[PDB]
């Protein structure tokens, strides 16, 4: 039990998320912003981002407003097939097992 909804995205630097937009920007079947939306939990607002000029930019912007956790952003990337997207977050998250 024990309810929990705070989010740990505030810690993530702008420069860190900035790169995430360049990755999702890739119109691939397993590397698109829309694909990440489903993994994270924004499939309902998928059409909304599609209308925006930068869906990938609106995703993180809309996902952050509703909390936004790094544990989900890192896992969602591995579930699809991202490598750099995970290195950008882990690079800022800490510096132990992997860095850069």
């Amino acid at each position: 039990g024990s309810s929990g909804s705070s989010g740990d995205m505030k810690q993530l630097a702008e420069d860190v998320k900035l790169q995430l937009y360049k990755l999702l920007e890739i119109p691939d079947p397993d590397k698109n912003w829309a694909t990440l939306a489903q993994k994270l939990g924004l499939g309902i607002l998928n059409n909304a981002f599609r209308l925006s000029p930068a869906p990938s930019k609106t995703l993180m912007d809309n996902y952050e407003v509703s909390g936004g956790t790094v544990r989900e952003l890192v896992e969602a990337l591995r579930q699809m097939g991202y490598t750099e997207a995970i290195e950008v977050i882990q690079a800022a998250s800490s510096s132990g097992p992997s860095s850069g």
